[PDB]
């Protein structure tokens, strides 16, 4: 038998840390270790917050910390992930945080039992193989449509066939101002890139605004229209759904369990699922939903925007859907984003990425990235420290 | 005008903690004040992971330590709380642990302008009145079945009406188990009272197990079957309660927004929204669940298991809403939860309770109990403090 035997949380941040919407200026990295088996993953969460979830004293039975559903439990197979994510939703069902400091530990289970076992992360979540997927670049719509333009042509110039818009002044004014926009995307990409728009549910739960939008969206082959409307504004997403239009409705990316992203699905009719494996519990659930969006004819998309060892991770849910050909891809992120892992993933002949073919998350941690960007963090309850940083 | 200058948060706990299902174990109470003001809250949350979401260092613009929009905010007036609650939503809405800290504290801003105004918070919150409301006894089931009927033999003759068990072994292991039970609370409580039960959302998302103890519940007259599955299980919940049972479904005391709520009442085909006020994110949001239960003309019950504080500020949202009679009482809680507050809810001369006449919440915190339960706490960053637990009086 393997058991786990240490749980190391490693609170990284770049030195100065500012107000922009960047969520690659920190990360919490865990490091799983098993019978001298190692795996790590990334938790896409406030680092400290989620460190108080893993070694917090209890409330009760089913407000304990994170640390009592994983130290010393039993790992020989996906199995075993299943039952420790389990005794984690059950035993710490109360503490709010918990998903999102699971979802770190959990894919770090997957890395170590891959590379114990020389498999891929995602062969062991069921796939016989991991396609190339086209990564798209995540940009900010310009205050004009000249300047979409010219962020549409540079991601363009840069490499990138697939590009998503998003914010900025889209759905705050007129139809008409939303169309220059949307056409300058298209026109700087290039007819045969792929074009998806993201809202910030800025239409609110106005079906008729947002609905406005589907002929410049169609006009301009837009994939998908992300979060057009408030999170729990469920039935007018599938108001909107159900017009027709060959663009189809994008949500997900803040779901931290499955039952978020079935509401989408099935309440919100949505036709393409985001999600990201550092909120939702990991790859268990993750592959929960890509299993749910075949089954509904709902393509699944990764929601990542951080490190390579976070893409990683993004990545093996969908490995083995071969349709399922766009995943996302962190563009430009901070410099510990980048130096989080010694090596990254590639693209290929076809400018494809895809989930490493090789074991487990198929990535090295850089220890010198733990020692540059590492927080001293301590927490001490009736004087006895309960958490200090690692090393 | 008032500005908030202070922001004290106490975790508090029992010398002792058991894995029972039992929030009234531990606290997290909030103190804010404002130019001399005083208000308190408590949130049900696992205090460590509140107060790192208080004062963690950002991690970026939407995701900043709750203080960031709580110190320093105006509050001028019930408006102003919204306002600040919004504020947090915004700029800590990727710190998934933020409506929990957010809750203790929005409550205590009710508290904070009900007693500088000399208004209760219900007033406050745009009540005309607060009506009675009678009390069920809110209990855990029993290890054995004896037990339990121990305990609702002694609610009975403690006066109450109505009983509820909750966890302890419920659900987990066969059905003939949960059948002595659930009898032995019957039988104890005889056949008058209303009876409720919790199963604490043991059957996950297995509704066939779930669906098993239907005949059960209707054989011993219960009232509604509580959080048969995962909060977010909305289907499981809708699957349910179409088996054509008398036993009604009841959920959503781990609601920690309004729209977990709406959806529950939405999808979940439950008879009874339950709402914690010091897990969905305080009073404004609960009143805003009631609201909504009301247009549905679906029972809005408070979810209380916790001290008077607790009871109060989950009252508040149903005060006026007079046919919404029932409400959770803790007939047992930790001796924590009790000395919380230095007077408590009591009833009247109908054995009817409701939402405190006096200003804000309409109770006292303790400084007895703040000194008997306080957990030392520190978290540094980088060699220095961020948080220590408060100065004591
Ligand atoms: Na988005
Ligand atoms: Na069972
Ligand atoms: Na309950």
């Amino acid at each position: 038998s393997l058991k786990i035997d240490a749980v190391d949380l490693f609170y990284l941040s770049m030195p100065e840390v500012t107000d922009a919407a960047d969520g690659s200026q920190d990360a919490l990295l865990v490091r799983v270790a098993a019978g001298g088996h190692i795996g790590w993953g990334e938790c896409e969460a406030a680092p400290l917050p989620s460190i108080a979830a893993f070694v917090c004293p209890k409330s009760h039975g089913v407000c304990r910390p994170v640390s009592d559903s994983v130290l010393g439990q039993r790992l020989d197979g996906p199995d075993d992930i299943a039952r420790i994510a389990a005794l984690v939703g059950y035993n710490s069902m109360d503490l709010l945080q918990a998903p999102h400091m699971l979802s770190g530990i959990e894919m770090a289970l997957w890395d170590l039992l891959g590379r114990r076992l020389s498999a891929p992360a995602w062969a062991l979540l069921g796939y016989s193989a991991s396609h190339g997927k086209r990564p798209y670049a995540s940009l900010l719509f310009g205050d004009t449509p000249q300047e979409t333009l010219e962020r549409a042509r540079a991601a363009r110039r840069d490499g990138f066939a697939a590009v998503k818009f998003g914010w900025g002044p889209i759905g705050r004014g007129t139809v008409a101002a939303d169309a220059d926009q949307i056409m300058a995307a298209r026109e700087g990409l290039g007819p045969d890139g792929d074009l998806m728009v993201d809202v910030g549910q800025i239409f609110g739960e106005d079906v008729e605004a947002a609905a406005a939008r589907l002929p410049t969206l169609d006009a301009a082959g837009v994939l998908w229209l992300e979060e057009p409307f408030d999170a729990g504004a469920l039935a007018a997403h599938a108001a909107l759904a159900g017009r027709g239009a060959r663009v189809r409705i994008a949500g997900g990316e803040a779901a931290h369990n499955f039952h978020m992203a079935q509401h989408l699905m099935d309440y919100g009719r949505i036709g393409f699922i985001q999600i990201d494996c550092g909120r939702i519990g990991g790859l268990g659930p993750a592959k929960r939903v890509a299993d749910a969006a075949q089954a509904r004819g709902i393509t699944y998309v990764n929601h990542t925007f951080t490190s390579h060892l976070a893409l990683s991770a993004s990545l093996q849910p969908f490995a083995g859907l071969e349709a399922d050909r766009i995943c996302e891809y962190p563009a430009a992120p901070q410099q510990l984003a980048l130096d989080i892992t010694g090596d990254h993933i590639r693209p290929d002949a076809e400018g494809l990425i895809r989930a490493p073919e090789a074991p487990g998350l198929g990535l090295q941690v850089a220890a010198s990235a733990l020692r540059r960007y590492l927080v001293e963090t301590e927490i001490r309850i009736g004087g006895q420290l309960i958490y200090r940083t690692p090393q």
